[PDB]
């Protein structure tokens, strides 16, 4: 009465990546006079092979009145602070050294008009790195440590509303040494620091704002019963409430929520993208089933039986062009899928070609139409990778795997 599995069995060689880029976040960072927001920044940029020491040198110097940098699974556009142009990650930057720390929270001090400033850029996840904890006024003290978290916390709540176990994350760093900015620092220079470097972090956290905005999709992984229905599946966009009417596509179905549960079977309120939940709903769910998605009664996930894609062959067949009949795995989806009117090639360079494939086969990539006899919700990679990456099986055994580029009408 469930399903297991989806594309976790994208367990192949790792040209993976190629066709599937590295996930494109905004992160901008809010910062003092005397952070190290740049310091930091030039030391993101040199530590994680973007630059050079010479252009990280350049950059730090150049502080004085788009770049982006790369992680295992994302990359980073930098943003600036006076769409894509709206930040889903909000880092502000504070100085633990004595003196700069308490400076910033007395009158001059612009942490309470940073605050401020993130809340105005809709940061209500705002990431707090605590800067310069080698300087002799911090020695690494888990108490000074603590003592500015404790006071920024309390701070943040009252000017701008965050409340700090839910809604800031709290690291400490050295920007200038590169210590826990890349690999989280060795328990010999901090021993009571437990967890992740920044990037660490940044390369893994699921709360990001766009995302987090974004029409809530859930794409069903589970009909297992309960109370009554029930429906997991991890939301890969927005957010769901509590008794929140959603919808079901492609059956164009309007449906109530009235339960939330996580991986601890216990009711919370909410709960984000990223989040691997497992709904319980009300209403006529005589045809509601796995593959099928949870989404926004206004902007619903997408659902055609057309669109392009570039695809990727795998074992041994030789099997051709305009009528070739697999199974498609989107998300947990599971739906027939026929090649149509091809298109183009590829070749090492994500290039393209001139002339309609003849056909494909071991050893090709290519950009088809593919059509499905029944409707199957996507959307293009581009956009919600995870709803626009699929696999092709055949009579049991894989095939090829790719990414939906375009959806058509
Ligand atoms: N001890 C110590 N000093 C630091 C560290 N980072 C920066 N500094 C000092 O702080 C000064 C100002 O840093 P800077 O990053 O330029 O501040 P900023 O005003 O946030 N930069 P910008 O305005 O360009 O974003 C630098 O001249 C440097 O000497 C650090 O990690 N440790």
């Amino acid at each position: 009465t469930e399903d297991a599995t989806d594309l976790q069995n994208e367990v192949d060689q790792e040209l993976l990546k190629d066709m599937y880029g590295k996930e494109h976040v905004n992160i901008v960072f809010i910062g003092h006079v005397d952070a190290g927001k740049s310091t930091l920044g030039g030391n993101i940029l040199f530590l994680t092979g973007m630059v050079d020491k010479r252009t990280m040198e350049k950059i730090e110097r150049e502080a004085k009145e788009r770049a982006y940098f790369e992680t295992e699974h994302r990359r980073f556009s930098l943003l600036d602070a006076p769409g894509a142009s709206q930040a889903d990650i909000g880092v502000l930057v504070i100085s633990a050294r004595r003196g700069e720390f308490e400076a910033g929270f007395e009158r001059g001090g612009q942490t309470r008009e940073h605050a401020v400033l993130a809340r105005t850029q809709g940061i209500n996840h705002l990431v707090v790195v605590i800067n310069k904890m080698d300087e002799p006024s911090v020695q690494w003290s888990e108490e000074r440590y603590k003592e500015c978290v404790d006071k920024l916390s309390m701070f943040l709540r009252r000017v701008a509303g965050y409340n700090s176990k839910t809604d800031v994350k709290y690291m400490p760093v050295s920007a200038y040494t590169g210590q826990n900015v890349k690999d989280r620092v060795d328990s010999s220079v901090c021993p009571w620091y437990q967890g992740p470097s920044l990037l660490e972090y940044l390369d893994s956290m699921t709360h990001l704002e766009r995302k987090v905005n974004a029409p809530f999709i859930m794409p069903i992984a589970s009909k297992y019963k309960d109370l009554g229905t029930i429906l997991e599946g991890k939301i890969e966009a927005g957010s769901i409430k509590k008794n929140s009417n959603v919808l079901v596509m492609p059956i164009n179905q309007t449906l109530e929520v009235t339960a939330i549960y996580d991986e601890a079977d216990e009711e919370i309120s909410s709960s984000i993208c990223g989040d691997q939940v497992r709904l319980r709903v009300r209403g006529d769910d005589s045809d509601v089933q796995t593959g099928y998605v949870l989404t926004s009664t206004k902007n619903p996930v997408h659902a055609t039986t057309r669109f392009i894609a570039q695809i990727a062959i795998l074992e041994l067949p030789s099997i051709l062009t305009t009528g070739y009949s697999c199974v498609m795995h989107i998300h947990t989806a599971v739906e027939e899928v026929s090649f149509a009117k091809l298109l183009h090639k590829l070749d090492k360079t994500n290039r393209k070609s001139k002339k309609p494939p003849m056909f494909a086969t071991k050893g090709m990539k290519i950009i088809a139409e593919l059509e499905t006899q029944t409707p199957v919700c996507m959307e293009r990679f581009e956009d919600y990778q995870y709803m626009g990456r699929f696999t092709l099986r055949d009579q049991g055994t894989t095939v090829a795997v790719g990414k939906v580029v375009k959806i058509l009408d």
